C-alpha cells in the first residue's frame, strides 16, 4: 500500500471495524446457504466469464445452483475475509499460513484470475452483505471494514502469484 | 445456439427490441454528459482496474471526471450498441465497416481488454440505463434488448482480436 509504501505498510484496522465485520458475519451465518448463493449469482451477473472458471464436470452439476465448488468457494471468500479482519485487528497484517497462501497464489494464477476478477468478487461480496444485513446495521463503515479485510487478503494472495523479484 | 456470435447466421432481434433501445437511448441523449459520467463511475466502482486502462486526471482543475476522453468512450459504447441493435434488426448481424472493426479489435487487444472487462462494461451499461429511464419503461425486455445488441457488437470486435477464423 502506497500510504507509506516500502516493504512494510501500516495496516491499521480497528476493533470497531472488526466488530462490524464480526456482527454482520454473525447475521450472515444464520443463513449461509442463501448468502453464498446470492453471492455467486452476483459474480455471474457481473462477470459470467468468472463463474466459468469453476465449471462442473466432476460433479456434472450444470445448474449454478448445484455447483458445489460455488458454495464452497463462496464460503471460503467470506470466512477467509472474516478471518483476515480478525488478523488485521490482532496482528496488523494478514496471517494466512505460508503454505496456504502459496496454494492460493498457485491456484488463482493457474485459473487466470486477474485484478478485474478480484474486484468484481469484492463488488459482489459487498453488494451481498448490504443486501443481506438489516438496513439498521449497514453503513459506509461496515462496507469499508469488509473492503479493507478483503483487499489485504487479496494482496497477500497476489504476492504468491508473481515473482518475489 | 449458444455460440458467442453469429457472423451472419440466425439471430432474431425484433423491431420491438430495437424500439426499446431507441426510445430509451432517446431519453438518455437528453442528458448525455450525465449518463456517460454515471456509466464510467459505475465501471470504476465495479472494476477500478478497468478505468485504469484509460487516463488519470487532467481537464479543468476539478477531481470529478471532466476528461473528454471518457465521455467520448462512454458515448461510443452507447451509440455503437444502439446502432448494433438497428443492424441486428435490419440485417440480422452486426454490420460495422470492416475497417472499423479491425481498428476496434486492434485497439482493445492493444489495451489488454478481456472478457471480464467487456462483461463489467455491459453490467455498467445495463445498470446505467435502468437507473436513468423511468421505472415505467424499464423492464426485463428492455434489459435483454440492450444486452443482445451489446453482446453481438462485442463478439464482432473480439473476432478481430484473435487470429483469423
Ligand atoms: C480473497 C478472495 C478469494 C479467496 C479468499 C479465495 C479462496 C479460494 C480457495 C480457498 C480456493 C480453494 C483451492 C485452494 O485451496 O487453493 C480457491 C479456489 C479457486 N478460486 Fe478463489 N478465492 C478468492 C478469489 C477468487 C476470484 C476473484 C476468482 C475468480 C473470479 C476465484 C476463482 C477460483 C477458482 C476457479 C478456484 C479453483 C477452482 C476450484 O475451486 O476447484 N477466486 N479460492
Ligand atoms: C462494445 C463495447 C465497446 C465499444 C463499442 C468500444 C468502442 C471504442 C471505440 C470506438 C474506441 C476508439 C478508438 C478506436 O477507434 O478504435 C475505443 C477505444 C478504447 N476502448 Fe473501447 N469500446 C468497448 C468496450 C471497451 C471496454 C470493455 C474497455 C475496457 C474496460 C474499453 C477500453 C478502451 C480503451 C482503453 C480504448 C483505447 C484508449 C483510448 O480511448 O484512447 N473499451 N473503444
Amino acid at each position: 500500500a502506497l500510504v507509506e509504501d516500502n516493504n512494510a505498510v501500516a495496516v491499521s484496522f480497528s476493533e470497531e471495524q472488526e466488530a462490524l465485520v464480526l456482527k454482520s458475519w454473525a447475521i450472515l451465518k444464520k443463513d449461509s446457504a442463501n448468502i453464498a448463493l446470492r453471492f455467486f449469482l452476483k459474480i455471474f451477473e457481473v462477470a459470467p466469464s468468472a463463474s466459468q472458471m469453476f465449471s462442473f464436470l466432476r460433479n456434472s452439476d450444470v445448474p449454478l445452483e448445484k455447483n458445489p465448488k460455488l458454495k464452497t468457494h463462496a464460503m471460503s471468500v467470506f470466512v477467509m475475509t472474516c478471518e483476515a479482519a480478525a488478523q488485521l485487528r490482532k496482528a496488523g497484517k494478514v496471517t494466512v499460513r505460508d503454505t496456504t497462501l502459496k496454494r492460493l497464489g498457485a491456484t488463482h494464477l493457474k485459473y487466470g484470475v486477474g485484478d478485474a476478477h478480484f474486484e468484481v468478487v469484492k463488488f459482489a461480496l459487498l453488494d451481498t452483505i448490504k443486501e443481506e444485513v438489516p438496513a439498521d446495521m449497514w453503513s459506509p463503515a461496515m462496507k469499508s471494514a469488509w473492503s479493507e479485510a478483503y483487499d489485504h487478503l487479496v494482496a497477500a494472495i497476489k504476492q504468491e502469484m508473481k515473482p518475489a523479484e
